[PDB]
DNA sequence: CTAATCTAATCTT
DNA sequence: AAGATTAGATTAG
């Protein structure tokens, strides 16, 4: 039940551009600035590293 | 590159109602009786599975 | 209407 | 975590 915002997403390229393995501490912090489960970040991460490599 | 004929089409609605979630092989035999990439036969049977069910 | 693509998600090893 | 694959949304003929 979830769309994602442009915004949410440049700040997730933001991130993958930094480091694009990021440990669970890093992915929390993300899921706040996002307001977005961690659980559904870990999923883009692991999505953009097979179609972007 | 595009473009499935009428004929195309014929067999793969009979083999649809056959196996509706076709695995790798059915597919690869699939491609060959219509010269096909196999790649363009799981899209065309996913869209269709989303757009005409039953 | 239909092919193609891009995303979100699930599952397997 | 990668690899494949699903559904779904959407971009276009």
């Amino acid at each position: 039940r979830t769309a994602v915002t442009g915004s949410q997403t440049a700040l997730l390229l933001r991130a993958f551009e930094k480091d694009r393995f990021p440990g669970i501490a890093a992915r929390e912090e993300l899921a706040r600035e996002t307001g977005l489960p961690e659980s559904r970040i870990q999923i883009w991460f692991q999505n953009r590293r097979a179609r972007h490599p």
